[PDB]
């Protein structure tokens, strides 16, 4: 299903950058067909988003890569929201350039029938991606598909009050730069939590509904374990959640009697994928450890 | 010391910036100004480069992340690459653009000055990140970045000699930056693709490349003590630290510490030292210890 979205969008990205060269050949106006060369970067988030749906349907191990490419989408994700923030930016700059020097739009009405054809193309994409793991990239395309109905309204409300105004010309021009200011403003409000969480699931932290100290209160609590040390608890994408622990038992007989309690502990919380390693015999922390200990080579 | 490194680097960007302004506003030309207004490109760049480097200092294990922030070095790496192909996607548009239609600056004498103090800024640059593994790729993507800017100060002082002493005025000489900036774009996306797909592959929790899954399953089920090995992870967390759990199946708890040795040793014989091996003692049963509600979505591969 998120395939033909994409697929949708991409087709219709390329149709609207199809009638905007068109529109400037026949118009002879070099600016809105430079203006046209900019959904390239559209076109570039669409392909990033396809790859990252392509790629995470390979939940599968490989020689390359032992769990597959499920973390797929979650990286697209993550480069979807860098490249809307650095858009943003840029944005934000090109306003500011504005600010310091002002612009004036020639031919109002054809921006506006452009304006008004990329409102109804973003229209259909928020259409697309209303949402109604995979739903990182789903929201990373769906926040720069909002971005592009923010500029689309924007220059439209821009050619409006060109026509209508300018012929106070003064306050005119710089309509749009701060109109660009609080749509920058309002992208990156709604970026930030998508980029923030990305990049958390890429690094190696903990899920926020998982509190360490009372995994390990819990873990101590079956009868069998005497202390668990060296807890590793990750995210890899979505709902797939992979803890890893060190234990000691000193009862090799009854492993399977406190292995079972210790995974029906993990499965009462959101973890299901575990690897327990019991260790029996307290000078050492851990019983299993490399000859050459460094610091270089171990985890934590 | 990187840290300090970057801390210089980002001064004399900020002097540099300073430089330009002042040069803009005496001057009066904007075309300065806007170029030391899109140079916070580098500041953004040094800035979350410090910023990785800071983070990444604290590798004990945080509540809110149990691996501490060691990945926090190749996370800035990533952005930085993610960020200079960006550069060089817009750079190329640009390219594109000026093809369409040609740009003349109005002052060579000033574009040359300029061009020459962001080329000894750049330069300096350059011989500032002249070079563990980690941290190899901040100041990886740190040094493509300069070198990007160095070549860009390269083109802008060669274009501006080029006005100064041919132009009057061939029509060769208006496109002589496009094609530059095009050579710049190629080689940069050349020398920064390897540095964004080492980045993807860590992060994606790739096997390393000195790692064979195949050979590594098969020396694992070669020792006596095991019956087989199923369900075979291994990432590698940040530069030399690989971590490898695996699920085996033991004769009888009775001497499984002699096997647990044997696996530590073959794994450590690999570029393997933090690993987690848990023994599963006796249908198929492809695992005596799983969730009683299997979901495809709620499993690691
Ligand atoms: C942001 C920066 C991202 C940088 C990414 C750099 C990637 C570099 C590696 C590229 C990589 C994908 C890895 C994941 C890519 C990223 C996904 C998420 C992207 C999110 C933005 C290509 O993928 C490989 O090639 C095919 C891909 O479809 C596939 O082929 C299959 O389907 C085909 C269908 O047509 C068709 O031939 C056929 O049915 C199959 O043969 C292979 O099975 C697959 O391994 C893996 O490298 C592969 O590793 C293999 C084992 O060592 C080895 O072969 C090669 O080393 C290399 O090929
Ligand atoms: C470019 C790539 C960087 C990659 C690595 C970045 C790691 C950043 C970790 C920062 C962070 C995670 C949030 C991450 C946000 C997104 C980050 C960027 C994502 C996009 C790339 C954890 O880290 C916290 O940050 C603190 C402030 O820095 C710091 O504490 C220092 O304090 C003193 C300070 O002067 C210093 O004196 C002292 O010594 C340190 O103890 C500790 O590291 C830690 O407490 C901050 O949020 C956490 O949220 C918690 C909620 O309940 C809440 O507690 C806090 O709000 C915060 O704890
Ligand atoms: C497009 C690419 C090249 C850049 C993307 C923007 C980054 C420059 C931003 C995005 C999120 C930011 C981070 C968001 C949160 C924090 C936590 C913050 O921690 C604090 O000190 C918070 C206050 C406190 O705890 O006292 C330090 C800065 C940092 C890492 C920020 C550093 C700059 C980051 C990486
Ligand atoms: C003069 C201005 C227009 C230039 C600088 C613009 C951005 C660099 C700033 C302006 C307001 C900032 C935002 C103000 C508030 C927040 C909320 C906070 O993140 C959250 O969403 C946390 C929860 C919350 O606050 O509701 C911190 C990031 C963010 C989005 C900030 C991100 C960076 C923004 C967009
Ligand atoms: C928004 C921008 C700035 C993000 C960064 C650029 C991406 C558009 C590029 C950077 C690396 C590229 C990837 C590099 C490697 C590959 C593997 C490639 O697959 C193969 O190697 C096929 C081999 C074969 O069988 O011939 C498919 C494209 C893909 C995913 C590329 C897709 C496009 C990517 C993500
Ligand atoms: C207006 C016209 C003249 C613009 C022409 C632009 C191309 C000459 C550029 C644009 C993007 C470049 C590519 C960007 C990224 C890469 C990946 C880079 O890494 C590899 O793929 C390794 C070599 C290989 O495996 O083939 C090789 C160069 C290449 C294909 C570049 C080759 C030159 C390209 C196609
Ligand atoms: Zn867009
Ligand atoms: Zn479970
Ligand atoms: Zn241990
Ligand atoms: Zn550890
Ligand atoms: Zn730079
Ligand atoms: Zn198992
Ligand atoms: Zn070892
Ligand atoms: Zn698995």
């Amino acid at each position: 299903r998120n395939r033909g979205r994409l697929l949708c969008m991409l087709a219709l990205t390329f149709m609207f950058m199809v009638l905007e060269v068109v529109v400037s050949r026949v118009t002879s106006s070099l600016a809105m067909l430079s203006d046209s060369f900019h959904m390239l970067s559209d076109v570039l988030a669409l392909v990033v988003a396809l790859v990252a749906e392509r790629f995470a349907r390979r939940t599968h191990a490989t020689q390359k890569n032992t769990f597959g490419w499920i973390r797929a989408e979650v990286m697209g994700a993550l480069v979807n929201a860098i490249f809307l923030t650095g858009l943003c930016f840029a944005i934000l700059l090109e306003a500011i350039e504005r600010f310091i020097e002002p612009h004036e739009m020639q031919q109002p009405l054809v921006v506006l029938g452009v304006g008004v054809a990329g409102l109804l193309v973003n229209v259909l994409g928020l259409c697309l991606f209303h949402h109604h793991a995979g739903q990182l990239n789903m929201r990373g395309v769906f926040l720069h598909v909002l971005g592009d109905a923010l500029g689309s309204v924007i220059v439209v409300v821009n050619a409006l009050v060109f026509y209508f105004s300018w012929k106070g010309p003064c306050w005119v021009l710089y309509l749009d730069p701060t109109l660009c200011v609080v749509m920058v403003c309002i992208l990156l409000y709604t970026t930030y939590p998508l980029l923030k969480e990305s990049a958390l699931i890429l690094l190696q932290t903990v899920p926020k509904q998982i509190d360490i100290r009372n995994l390990i209160k819990e873990l101590r609590n079956v009868e069998g374990v005497e202390e668990v040390h060296e807890l590793h608890v990750w995210q890899l994408a979505g709902s797939r959640i992979i803890a890893t622990a060190h234990i000691k038992c000193e009862d090799p007989t009854s492993y399977m009697e406190v292995a079972k309690t210790i995974k029906d502990v993990f499965h009462n919380h959101g973890i299901h994928a575990t690897t327990i390693q019991p260790e029996f015999a307290s000078v050492v922390p851990c019983e299993l450890a490399c000859r050459t200990q460094c610091a270089l080579k171990q985890c934590c």
